[PDB]
């Protein structure tokens, strides 16, 4: 019979949990039954033990079970997520728009900045996108615009107890991996960036168990996106298995960049950077958008077949660049904004 | 400057804290400034990183700075503590309580410190089940020391500011670095002690805290995992005196103790513990008496370390004879009765 003493005792002893123990803990957390101290002890102990893919799957699966779903048959079978976890202008917001403009449906998931968890909501808001929508309007956005956004607090109202604890302790934990694994629209493909290099192998194992087509990505400079500044580690998930690879953007003709050139600031500065890139401005920010958009496209392609790596990337990069240069990406953002403004009437 | 995100991130990254960071955390906890979540995160992260003696000394020192002291000059200079930190999920409060009575009856002043656990993890509960008055203010514990030669500091009484940490420790149950603080925060500050620890790594850490204090202490760990000197096999002892530590392997067979089974050395609930106390102090022979005598003798040795003529082995020979005589001549039994009387008479 599961208890906090028993579960925490096992973690502090540096032991993997028994099956079901992670799930039980998550259910206590999601039901308002776990005290802030119990939530905090578990979050910290799980992090220092080092979670396994099976334990993270239990946490995500229980949390998903408490989430509002999107209506049935409203998510295309081949939707993708584009996101980074924890850890500079929001490349993932721009790449998502570019990917959708290339004809791949995108469903994002997040909160406002520095909260649980993955976000990007502030930037979208700064652009005039209505972020706060229920499942029916997300599904409609997805069908009519090609992109949608799931606002975490709206879709995961039962995570409020954990969210409040994460704020009190303000240190990164296992709970930081949950955003990409609990997207309410359950896309089967994704480009997933992870700051914490070690946990990215674990995240990938969960996507493998799900039979997802995902590139989990780690900038060897510490970024949670694919980088132009140096190389990257990629976990390529498809057909139930992971294989780690080194990724070098110079091998496609990208110039090495400086971290000072991807810098960000308030929501408005970053909205200006989005508008610049979508309007065709060239530079290392664009380079970085195209690259991450290509990865997501390559992930998406992995749903249908196994195409070979370098030609998949060659096509993804071209599709991303063309989504920008035809004006399709700018025009998609404009349709997204128009869609949100039509809801009022 | 310090914050929870900074201290917690350092611990979860498996780094030792910077000097003063443990102290800051502890003071936030003791002033009611820490949220339950922050308290629990820190307790757990400190445990999983593996606390050093410097970190633990900071925690204990801050906690002591908030404790009620006993009145000036009421604690004999040579008072001793006898206590364990607890097992998983067993304990030896039976042995500690009995050894403390026996040591006091041998003529060594004893000042214990503790709390009620609730079932099988106390303690003050055993003493309470013996008719001892556990809940006494500093002035009465002092009188208890003077008139009976023993006393008990009830933790919720002497450490009222620890209440926020105690509530969290309760909420989460799991043993943490906080479980090491009992022996190190006895409000009477005895300079000598026999201190048991279930875990050899943490025992060394505790030895290093006591070494910074110039205590004369034996930190003890049975090599079967008992938080006391065991009779089932060897024990490791960290002998602490004059600011240094002498780690050694101890074998009671060398003093003619028969090997016991782990099945034999209790303890259990308040009541089981009380009956065991009655029997042993009445002269009942067997594994329990042996463990009690062995542990009271170690406390006597640590005491001898204060005014230190005796060498190790003759000190052990003397402690063993004094402990056995305290029981056999009925002095232990009489002292317990006297202690009960003192509590009724106030
Ligand atoms: N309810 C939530 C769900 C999330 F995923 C993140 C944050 C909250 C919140 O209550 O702030
Ligand atoms: N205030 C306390 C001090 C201790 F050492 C142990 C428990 C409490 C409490 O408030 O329950």
């Amino acid at each position: 019979v599961p208890s906090w003493p028993q579960i925490l005792g096992r973690l502090t002893d540096n032991r993997d949990l028994a099956r079901g123990q992670a799930a039980w803990a998550m259910d206590q957390i999601m039901t308002g039954n776990a005290r802030p101290a119990q939530i905090a002890a578990f979050a910290v102990a799980m992090t220092m033990k080092a979670p396994t893919a099976d334990e993270v799957g239990e946490l995500a699966g229980v949390m998903l079970s408490h989430a509002h779903p999107l209506p049935a048959d409203t998510v295309p079978d081949d939707a993708v997520d584009v996101v980074g976890t924890g850890g500079t202008v929001n490349l993932s917001t721009m790449a998502a728009i570019v990917v959708a403009a290339a004809g791949v449906p995108v469903v994002k998931h997040g909160n406002r900045a520095a909260s649980s968890l993955s976000g990007g909501a502030d930037t979208l808001e700064a652009l005039g996108v209505r972020i706060d929508l229920g499942p029916d309007l997300v599904a409609r956005s997805l069908a009519e615009v090609g992109i949608g956004f799931c606002f975490a607090p709206r879709f995961h109202p039962s995570y409020r107890h954990a969210a409040a604890v994460r704020r009190e302790i303000g240190v990164p934990t296992v709970f930081n991996l949950l955003g990409p694994l609990t997207n309410p629209a359950r896309p089967r493909a994704g480009l997933i960036g992870c700051a914490f290099a070690d946990l990215a192998e674990v995240m990938a194992g969960v996507f493998a168990a799900r039979r997802s087509s995902v590139l989990v990505v780690h900038g060897d400079d510490g970024l949670d996106e694919l980088t132009t500044t140096t190389t990257s580690t990629i976990w390529r998930v498809a057909a139930g298995s992971v294989d780690k690879l080194t990724f070098d953007p110079a091998g496609f003709g990208f110039a090495r960049a400086q971290l000072d050139q991807l810098a960000g600031g308030d929501a408005q500065a970053n909205a200006a950077a989005v508008r610049a890139v979508l309007g065709g401005a060239r530079g290392p920010v664009r380079d970085a958008v195209v690259l991450n958009a290509a990865g997501a496209i390559v992930a998406h392609a992995g749903l249908s077949s196994r195409a070979e790596w370098l030609p998949a990337w060659e096509e993804g990069l071209r599709r991303a660049s063309a989504a920008i240069d035809t004006g399709a990406a700018e025009q998609l953002l404009a349709r997204w904004v128009r869609f949100g403004r039509q809801i009022l009437a």
